[PDB]
């Protein structure tokens, strides 16, 4: 007692819109740092009818039955995820439940702080998560700065992590939990350090590697489970997984933590877990552990330095004046437009970036910046020759943006005005298209 | 730079266990009352190239661009959302970012009454969810009994809902935010009458309706969408969706509350959102709204009031002593088994279900009861004249279960040792597998 006809047939008005989004994804150089594109092995696990089953628990400690299959599905996906990490089961932990990289995060602070305790992450505008405990003066935005009392260090007017800042304020603040690893830094983290200052204050360590996961698992950056407490990470950023995430927590640092993080994660926030997305974890953890994906990081980071070194070729300025992994920050103050006015410009000709602030931005009402990242059009076969193209692209948008604003104003509303209709983003608009619409998609 | 080698040749160890995941599903009489089937339709959606995109925020107010076309498939999955509860979207308003019941559940929540905030819901034992409060004088269990203030009223000896008593308790305690709608309760809910005691209190209707979420739509049940200011629902028990979940939030009666709950969800506790889960969700919302899916929703009732009376006919007991709508908890004190043990005898025949709390029940740590629920069976096309022989099936499980307890003894280390190699069980199991194997299956 069911319909059984194709997507195509049941309902053809969805299957249009979404025909069309694949043809934009197709058609788009994605330069979104986060993002990245699954192959058809993750999605056909995403598809799969284990999501039919409620298995509440974990593995030999189930609520129901029938679960002998997700059981193994489960236990799988934490082993190939401490190999993955090159961690010993011996020495570590991982939850595979979390639903996404927000809540993951959620839950590990619970789990270690409780409500009411005290957190220490980076300020959203010098490169944090909003689950790091943010806030403004007008609102505790993140349950991270309601639920936990939070203090947020920032970044100095270089954009680098200042380690005598967090040690003033890990000293008068006495947290329990100071995160790193962060959302927009273009550099690499000095956990060691972290760890330093949190043993000065008996806090936790936390670390967040959601963007730079691959480069941990690979060996390519420095490795933060030689010294952190907790390691949280999203699976479908770098890590080419599903929207996911994982919690791993460092079972001879801390015995009786196992207990603390699966505990938090369920009963206390989530119920039932997502098989679909356990079983697409498994898949792409395997893939991870392969010689073929190392060198797909590798890619990532040989693209990302040819990139900011072709971006600082034609005079365009970088925070930290470069990257040591798969994501930029370009500092537009010197062609005097906003991020939110290129954003507005890559989007007419097909360029997926973000705005973002840099140091100098006291608001975050308008960031200065926009990120950029590697790791979409890595896995689509770009080599580091195709990136003078994107910077050539980017620095011809860049220009573009100049001459709307000079024509239009710099409200933001009248700018607009001036995008459709432009010759010169509808001749540069199909140049993307051609090249972008002809590249390997999974 | 990727492997698009299908999931059985890139990952045959995986592939195996799914398989086998699917011919136990194929093999079973399904009767967890939570579960359901999804259609290929839903399941293509969720495989879908969708989930690459990041689209933090709401439709036309994202914060990044590209999200054409994920507007255009959020703002039809509202639509169609508000549509299928035939609820105006002058009056109502929906949320359909969470990534499941939990999470709607605690988002809702926190949106409506903050931090300390005080609540009342039904107790677990009862038949409340977790998310409703529930707490231990041991430990708060839940997220809600901790980052809340919670209070939870039971039901009465005969498992009914007792309203004088959530008046009482509403009028000393003074919560503001009362929950109704459970997770194993066999009768509707006299909404008007809570809507009454909130009203006395100043308190907010919250109204959790996962349960029995396609009864409100169809217009077999009580609506609570006349006396609430939120009801939360998952997608994927009787709606037969996703996993997903959907926050209804009334403006007339709340002018400001939009806002409250969409920040309360993003960015309060959630960052992206998971857009297959959102096509899917539109996907099924559509076959809610059509007379075919009432015509399975009437299915489910007469099935589920079929069984009831043949396992009265066989001189089972129930709690409440029937049911209005999919599920029946059986009371099993009369034979002098626990819950606990009946679900194992029923695991060893390819009958999913599970032990469940009843009235005389104090500890909950051995339950007397079993739940049973009919829409996976109903999908699968299963008729009235089918539960006489899924009572049947119960029946000899209940009185093998007997048997065993007699020979082996009462612990349930010692239950266990019975259970493998028993003829009758292998004869019971194999009658099943011939009966469930041959029904129709999505
Ligand atoms: C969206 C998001 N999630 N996590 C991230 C980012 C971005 C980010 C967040 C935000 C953000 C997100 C939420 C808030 S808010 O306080 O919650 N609130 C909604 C303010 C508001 C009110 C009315 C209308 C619009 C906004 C405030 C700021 C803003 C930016 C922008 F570029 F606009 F400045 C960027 C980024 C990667 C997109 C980022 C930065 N920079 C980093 N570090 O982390
Ligand atoms: C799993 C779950 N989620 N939401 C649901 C259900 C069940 C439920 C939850 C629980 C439950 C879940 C969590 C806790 S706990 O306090 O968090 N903790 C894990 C202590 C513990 C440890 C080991 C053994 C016992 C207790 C306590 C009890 C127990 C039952 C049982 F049948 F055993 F009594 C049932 C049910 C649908 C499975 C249900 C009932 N009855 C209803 N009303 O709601
Ligand atoms: C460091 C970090 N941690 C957690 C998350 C949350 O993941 P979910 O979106 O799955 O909740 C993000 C997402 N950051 C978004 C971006 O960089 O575009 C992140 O950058
Ligand atoms: C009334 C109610 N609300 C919320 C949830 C949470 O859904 P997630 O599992 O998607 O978090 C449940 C699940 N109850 C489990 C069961 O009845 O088997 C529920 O019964
Ligand atoms: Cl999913």
């Amino acid at each position: 007692m069911f319909n059984n006809e194709p997507l195509e047939q049941i309902d053809k008005e969805l299957h249009d819109i979404l025909a069309d989004e694949e043809k934009r994804q197709r058609e788009t150089i994605n330069l979104i740092a986060s993002e990245n594109l699954t192959n058809g092995a993750v999605r056909e696990c995403l598809g799969n009818r284990v999501s039919n089953k409620y298995s509440e628990g974990y593995p030999k400690k189930r609520y129901y039955g029938g679960n002998d299959f997700i059981d193994k599905i489960e236990e799988l996906c934490q082993k190939r995820a401490l190999e993955a990490f090159n961690v010993s089961d011996e020495e570590w932990g991982v939850n595979v439940q979390p639903l996404s990289g927000s809540a993951a995060n959620v839950q590990a602070l619970y789990a270690l702080v409780g409500v009411k305790g005290k957190i220490m992450g980076m300020h959203l505008c010098s490169g944090g998560h909003l689950t790091h405990g943010f806030f403004d003066e007008k609102k505790k935005v993140s349950i991270t700065s309601d639920m936990f009392e939070s203090k947020l260090y920032k970044c100095n007017s270089q954009g680098y992590v200042d380690l005598d800042a967090v040690r003033e304020m890990a000293l008068s603040f006495k947290p329990k939990v100071i995160i790193c690893g962060y959302t927009s830094y273009p550099r690499d983290i000095d956990y060691q350090q972290f760890r330093q200052i949190c043993d000065e204050v008996n806090a936790y360590l936390f670390a967040d590697i959601s963007h730079i996961s691959s480069f941990v698992a690979c060996n390519i950056l420095n490795n933060p489970f030689l010294h952190a407490d907790v390691v949280t990470t999203t699976t479908h950023k770098i890590l080419r997984g599903p929207r996911s995430a994982l919690i791993f927590f460092n079972k001879k640092r801390n015995p009786g933590i196992e207990q603390k993080i699966n505990s938090a994660v369920f009963p206390s926030f989530q119920g039932g877990p997502h098989n679909n997305k356990i079983a697409a974890v498994a898949c792409q953890l395997k893939e991870v552990h392969s010689p073929a994906f190392k060198e797909y990081t590798q890619q990532v980071l040989l693209n990302s330095k040819a990139l900011a070194k072709a971006l600082i070729s034609k005079q365009i300025d970088l925070v930290t004046n470069g990257t040591d992994n798969h994501l930029i920050v370009v500092d537009l103050r010197k062609f005097s437009i906003t991020g939110s006015k290129l954003q507005e410009t890559c989007n007419a000709i097909n360029v997926s970036l973000n705005k973002n602030t840099i140091p100098s931005d006291v608001d975050a009402v308008s960031p200065s910046g926009v990120r950029i990242g590697t790791p979409a059009m890595t896995t689509r076969g770009a080599k580091e020759k195709d990136m003078e193209f994107i910077a050539d692209v980017l620095a011809r948008a860049i220009k573009i943006t100049v001459d709307l604003q000079e024509q239009y104003g710099k409200k933001l509303v009248d700018f607009k005005k001036g995008l459709p209709g432009n010759a010169q983003l509808q001749q540069l608009k199909q140049e993307v298209v051609t090249w972008a619409g002809a590249l390997p998609f999974p």
